[PDB]
């Protein structure tokens, strides 16, 4: 493009427009792309921020000669390695100050952007490097797998020993190499290229080949350990870190396998996750069955199968998506959550609230709904639910949310029927699309594994505290067994403040219940149950069907046909043990609530909790056996004779006007 | 019955005829039938053993005052409780002086062995009185799930205010207590039953019952509380102790739920495993869809689809089943590994070998083959194989084994085609049997979960130390994906040394390496491959069909149709490089092995290595930051200056010989 306005960029380096070629953005280019995400995080804040371009730096890493991870600034395309990486140090509105966060990714214009050695190596560096540091890691897959190859500097010059050279299609017996052949690769330094044993036929010495190995690195196994390597890294790393991954031209091999073993993942459309190649799939599957590889790791199946958690339009949206699901979580571990206030102040009632005569969306009393008349205000802060998996297991809904500024995990019931519509098997001429009915308030085995991906995902990395709208009247298909394990293993690995409250029109009963019962981990965990709410062994069907025979229905009867109207009699006698009161009785729940006030009393709770926790945690230094029983007891002796241990707004009031007062207390220990 | 030799056991104590009854083995007396399986325990290993009866001690555990576990004697049939608990301590060849374990079971007579509040407790208190002891924990599963009821002390005398008492018909609006009515509960001292609200009509007062409690223990979420404290005790105990289960009668709701988060279960046969109760499941599901329970949880169901390890033609065989288990385990928490030699000394070759000639059975290789001439020793000690999850994922071959007496977990692969035919479907009247066809060395999406579960059991609990015969050509159906990483978590979270071993037909390519390469945890991983193994990044057919194209076929092709020769030598020149000799230049592989020498190669390099890590870990007590190499590395300071390192025997023969040597240099530090 001759006479244009300002330089040609594709043209300066001609990498650029080979990724474009591919559909997807140059490496180099994509720290532009954060840029513009997090100026427009801004934007949305507080559109009366004057922005200075001091507020977003990005620094390229690269090993200097001891290997170890430097930063430098040099012209793009200047890569050695397939693989690239960035450090980034952005002011955010959760951070003002600033925060920082890794960029690994893959030169798709580079070698096919296929993973080698050097490239497995370097992505491990890098994490570890982010590991180190507590920083959040994020990786742009764009691919092509591991590298293969064969030592083509021996292609060429390879000799066979035929069964006999007048009829070489008669077969062979083994390949070799000629004493010219030989001085060869001695001439080039390539010995190690082969190993062979000397061996005279009727002619002179024919050095047969035992094994090729090639000078050449990258070839085949050393690729695979290189992605045991990172598979493992990352691996660790999700435990450690916050870990994302954006699908941004296409992952296969141990791209595909990364993009799992990192968790949280963003795929863009358009950009395939493939695990084996489509084509070498229609060969051990005899006739062509696909045509497109989009058809196999497309956003239409990753996205709908869960490892896909969220899709994007394309890469800018994909970087955007990363960077608001980051203002979620802390700036690094162990750091505090980011807490963020907004014009959804705490103080306020619940406005929307579900009806027993009425269906509705989870998602309204999360964050609200928007009605003719005026905005129904939710129990989170309004536009601060960030949705995720929100293509798979429709059946429960997974989200970031804000509750007066307090980021924290939530986790809902989807009352309404979902329609899971599985398309039809191509490997199967026969078998088309089926529907599938999921019932609401209904465990189903995706359910239960959505589930306990949420707790983890919010637990490790994120860091979060939880809230889990327990609305769930039972289960069906064994996979719910096994995946049911997964839930109550992730709460016990939870390590932040935990809340279970049951809704208003909800319901929790059986197993349902068990798979989240506060004494799974105490330590953590709390449940409350709205005075409208439901919960028992049995529903009241179930319940009078065992407990409430005929027998004991016709000796009640006193009214001396009246079948229809005693019989309902019978539920109502039941269904008035599920009452939210019995609970308290019995001790079961920290107490009832009420939906329009929970806002206010949650908000202070979760306040309250994070504080105690906050000094439980500086108190975990001084006397090795000490029981957190011990500990919550013995912070909780320096609270005023005044201050009331269940007034949650006092107590988080005097600890947050006494950080430094109770910070001597600890240092004099 | 009149006249019998000896007295009437089922007359003495009629618990024990229900329990028969019931198809199950009387609590009390299933101690006996670890005394029995004991003993034929040491029969079968030097049947010249005259064995005491004080080589098998049982005694019961209840609470005492402080709800404190004692132990006590005192007659069968006297529990108040529907929980029971036994502490076994019995001599067995592995322990000579002797093992403990505990042993909590459901008592099926009690109340239908339902779980109340106080059994939770109990099972509770079992739980983590063998975790604090680090012995291990038996569960006998035999109940009825969660305890349920009605304040039946309230359906007789409780008053409804229909909308007119002459047309009774026409409805109601609430129930009530009259002024007696509230008088008797007050005399019975029942009050909390209910909460109520004096209210007045044209007549006197009318007590508006609100909510019904009940002044009986265990009515509803009292039991669901109690379910959530044991499952998530189990669910802890898997990672601190082993962890058993044995359905002896039926196990359904929380029992089931039990079984899983115990993981390691035996199921009797005819004794189901249910979740839900079939007939309500009917109910769920408008018609009659099923008629027992066994066509639910029934063995051909359970053992079928993995929730069974193994199942057992009755109770007795259920006990065998699980001495023989513990046989490989250690008697307690960080306690060696059982190691116990047998007639099949370590000194020896391997007879069966493979060949690609050949169908085989990968058992052949672990345990041996029994031929019309003889028996051919495997890798393992003879007999010594027992293989669990034998009806799940026939794909790989998983069990406990011994290596010249070291007890370890073994998985293998399949090479056989597996023929899993899937019953038919009972909720679609139109969808009958549906075979299926498991290819070998493929990976499907049960098979990498298997995989998983075989790695965490063997890990937990059994803190045994791992051989995986790795021979994988690929993977189908993303299930495969998820389940993948689950792989990778295993191998991370790994404490015991881990062997990679690619047996001599067998191969490794593509992904199926990259999940299990030594660098996903080198603290603990090492790999070998045969000298007659293969592995590369593609097979030899894909290879050659991307970096061997025609033209190169027809460059290379100097002999002037003759495409189908020259194709061959394209695989091969390929082939030559999937090679071990490779694997070793690249330094992927600790060495390459000969098949018939391994036995004696792999247990001394076992035996070495356990030696050291029993001596990195008395060191991981002297310098807090010290990193395993440092540890290692000073450890092996120790060894003299003629010791060869790389002498596994030599090492392993020196440090046995200065145990307390090692020991007075770690004390002086
Ligand atoms: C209270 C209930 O105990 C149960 C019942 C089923 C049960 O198993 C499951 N519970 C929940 C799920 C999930 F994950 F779907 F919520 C799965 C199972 Cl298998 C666990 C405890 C009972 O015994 O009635
Ligand atoms: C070496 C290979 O990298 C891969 C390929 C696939 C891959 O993903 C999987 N690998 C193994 C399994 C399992 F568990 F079946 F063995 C599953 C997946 Cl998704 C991981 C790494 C490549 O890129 O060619």
């Amino acid at each position: 493009p001759i006479a244009t306005p300002y330089p040609v960029k594709e043209w300066l380096q001609p990498k650029r427009y080979k990724a474009h070629l591919m559909g997807t953005t140059y490496v180099y280019d994509f720290p532009e792309l954060f840029r513009q995400a997090s100026s427009s995080q801004w934007k949305n804040f507080s559109a009366d921020v004057k922005l200075t371009d001091d507020f977003f730096i990005s620094n390229e890493l690269i090993e200097d000669e001891n290997g170890e991870l430097t930063e430098v600034e040099r012209e793009p395309g200047a890569n050695a390695i397939g693989m690239v990486a960035f450090k980034i140090t952005v002011k955010t509105p959760e951070y003002p100050r600033g925060r920082q966060f890794v960029v690994v990714a893959n030169d798709i214009t580079f070698k096919i952007g296929s993973f080698g050695p050097q490239e497995d190596e370097f992505f491990n560096k890098v994490t570890e490097y982010a590991r180190k540091r507590g920083i959040p890691r994020i990786y742009l897959a764009a691919n092509s797998g591991a590298r293969i190859g064969m030592a083509e500097e021996i292609v060429p010059l390879f000799q066979v020993a035929w069964n006999d050279a007048a009829n070489p299609d008669k077969g062979f017996q083994y390949l070799y190499l000629t004493s010219e052949g030989m001085e060869t690769l001695k001439k080039f330094d390539k010995e190690n290229s082969v190993l062979t044993e000397r061996t005279v036929i009727n002619g002179e010495e024919r050095f047969v080949i035992k094994t090729i190995i090639g000078s050449e690195d990258g070839l085949g196994v050393e690729c695979l350990r290189g992605s045991g390597l990172i598979a493992g890294a990352t691996s660790r790393a999700y435990h450690d870190i916050f870990t994302i991954t954006l699908v941004t031209c296409r992952s296969v091999g141990i791209g595909a396998y990364l993009v799992r073993l990192g968790q949280r993942a963003i795929q863009v459309e358009g950009q395939p996750i493939i695990l084996t190649g489509a084509p070498a799939i229609n060969k051990m599957l005899g006739r062509e069955v696909y045509t497109s590889n989009l058809q196999l790791g497309g956003t239409q199946i990753m996205y709908n199968n869960g490892v896909s958690h969220l899709t994007a339009v394309d890469d800018l949206a994909g970087v955007e998506k990363i960077v608001e699901w980051m203002s979620y979580v802390p700036a690094k571990r162990n750091m505090p959550v980011p807490i963020l206030e907004t014009k959804d102040t705490w103080d306020r009632p619940v406005d929307f609230t579900p009806t027993n005569d009425e269906t509705y969306d989870v998602r309204w009393m999360i964050e609200g709904r928007e009605t003719e008349s005026g905005f129904e205000y939710g129990l989170f802060d309004k536009g601060s639910f960030f949705e995720t998996l929100s293509g798979w297991a429709k059946g429960v809904v997974v989200g970031r949310a804000r509750l007066g500024g307090i980021p924290l995990g939530v986790i809902g019931v989807e009352t309404r029927t979902v329609e899971n519509l599985i398309p039809a098997d191509p490997a199967n001429p026969n078998s088309a699309e089926t529907l599938i009915q999921e019932p609401g308030q209904v465990w189903h085995p995706n359910s239960a594994f959505k589930t306990a991906q949420a707790i983890n995902d919010f637990n490790n990395g994120e860091q979060l505290p939880m809230m889990i709208l327990a609305n769930w009247r039972g289960f069906s298909g064994n996979e719910v067994l096994k995946y049911g394990s997964f839930i109550v293993d992730a709460l016990v690995d939870y390590k932040q403040p935990i809340i279970i409250y049951i809704p208003p029109t909800g319901e929790l009963r059986g197993g349902s219940w068990v798979v989240v019962d506060p004494t799974i981990n105490a330590d953590q965990m709390e449940m409350y149950a709205d005075v409208n709410a439901r919960a028992g062994v049995l529903e009241p069907q179930g319940m009078v069907g065992i407990k409430f025979r005929r027998e004991k229905l016709l000796d009640t009867m006193n009214r001396l046909e009246l079948l229809p109207i005693y019989g309902q009699i019978s539920l109502q006698f039941a269904d008035l043990h599920d009452r939210s009161s019995r609970m308290v009785a019995k001790g079961v729940i920290s107490k009832e609530l009420e939906w329009t006030e929970a806002r206010r009393f949650f908000f202070w709770r979760l306040r309250r909790r994070l504080n105690e926790e906050y000094l439980i945690k500086r108190l975990s230094h001084q006397v090795g056996e000490a029981s957190r029983l011990e500990k919550i007891a013995r912070i909780r002796s320096w609270y005023p004779a005044s201050v009331d241990h269940e007034d949650d707004r006092q107590v988080a009031t005097w600890i947050e006007e006494n950080y430094k007062t109770l910070d001597d207390k600890l240092k004099g220990l």
